[PDB]
């Protein structure tokens, strides 16, 4: 008929799929608050705010072998990362600067893959 762009196909593409959005989010410049892992106290207020700490140097880890394979469970951690950053980084940093960034490279590219969920 015509064309959309707004729905997965299969799990096993998107599997990939998401693990090639994260090859690119990750090698991204934009990418180093998630890329490695980061301390307990070193980022000005945490544990006390993030509901729900998370970073991409754990779905690489999980996708890698089996688990993101789902488009809302990726883009609800994905997702995270980019606010849990805004989140307990003040409006002007550099943190949120290269998560603004990658952030919009993000739901572009997933916006592309007919992806994103919650
Ligand atoms: C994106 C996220 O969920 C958490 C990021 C950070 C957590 N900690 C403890 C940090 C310390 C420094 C910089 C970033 C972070």
């Amino acid at each position: 008929g015509s064309h959309m762009s707004k729905e997965p196909r299969d799990p096993d593409q998107l599997y990939s799929t998401l693990k090639s959005i994260l090859q690119q989010v990750k090698s991204h410049q934009s990418a180093w608050p998630f890329m490695e892992p980061v301390k307990r106290t070193e980022a000005p207020g945490y544990y006390e705010v993030i509901r729900f700490p998370m970073d991409l140097k754990t779905m690489s880890e999980r996708l890698k072998n089996r688990y993101y394979v789902s488009k809302k469970l990726f883009m609800a951690d994905l997702q995270r990362v980019f606010t849990n950053c805004k989140e307990y980084n003040p409006p002007e940093s550099e943190y949120y600067k290269c998560a603004n960034i990658l952030e919009k490279f993000f739901f572009s590219k997933i916006k592309e893959a007919g992806l994103i969920d919650k």
